[PDB]
DNA sequence: CCCTGTCGCTGAGAAGCGTTTGC
DNA sequence: CCCTGTCGCTGAGAAGCGTTTGC
């Protein structure tokens, strides 16, 4: 049931990614099928999300939105999908969603 | 692809089972469909195995053959069965398996 | 009134072939 | 010669709807 995480190499990232990236998050499209979940806010909707370019990260846990990798680590998501060697908040250990930040 | 966990009541215990308690690990008859695994020597056939009785208890990390129960912790698979209260050593956190032995 | 924001819950949390059997 | 025994490796390690959005 685990979804295969695929690292996205930035010169495959496409203008149409970065207009779709998430400014507010009641603005936001789901999408049962084609939407892609945030870990943090967990919610499957249809915004770019980050993808992590760590080889040993698994699943959708290294899948954020706009508005959640700006307010709850200071980052951009364009920043982070430019980026080569940028690791999820999991990854880094220190990811503050209402699961992780328990555990 | 996790094998849901059973709890298979003392009163359904049957005398055949008993008898298909195993005794020597090389009496162990292969089954790919029928057989279970043993967590412990992690060999999947069909001699009679443990079921732990502990509704926390997930996947196959309770079930252990004959030989195996009865050198790593010495009890027989026999009592195991016939107890409503047992636990699988993962669950007691005292399993010596090659994998739960580092973690 | 301002940086336009978030958690609960369920079900989830491997298994077994291969290279495997003590001093 | 005796209590008739065991580990490596791969792939595994959730996801997303619902009850969800700041002081
Ligand atoms: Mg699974
Ligand atoms: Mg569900
Ligand atoms: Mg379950
Ligand atoms: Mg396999
Ligand atoms: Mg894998
Ligand atoms: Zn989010
Ligand atoms: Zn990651
Ligand atoms: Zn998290
Ligand atoms: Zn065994
Ligand atoms: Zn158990
Ligand atoms: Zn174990």
């Amino acid at each position: 049931m685990t979804l295969p995480h695929i690292i996205r190499p930035v010169e495959e990232v496409t203008e149409e990614e970065i207009r779709n990236i998430c400014s507010n998050s009641r603005e936001k499209i789901y999408n049962r099928s084609l939407g892609s979940t945030c870990h943090q806010c967990r919610q499957k909707t249809t915004d770019t999300k980050t993808n992590c370019r760590n080889p040993d990260c698994w699943g959708i846990r290294g899948q954020f939105c706009g508005p959640c990798l700006r307010n709850r680590y200071g980052e951009e998501v364009k920043d982070a999908l430019l980026d080569p060697n940028w690791h999820c908040p999991p990854c880094r250990g220190i990811c503050n969603c209402s699961f992780c930040r328990q555990r």
